[PDB]
């Protein structure tokens, strides 16, 4: 998803992209550590 370079991002919303990048995330890091499966 290159929505562009990344400085139209930043103005655009820079808070609302890093928070929803970290969303995502979070499942990655739940499901790695310790798992009974």
């Amino acid at each position: 998803k290159y929505y562009g370079n990344g400085v139209h991002l930043t103005k655009s919303g820079l808070s609302v992209n890093w928070g929803e990048a970290f969303s995502a995330g979070v499942h990655r890091l739940a499901n790695g550590g310790n798992g009974f499966w």
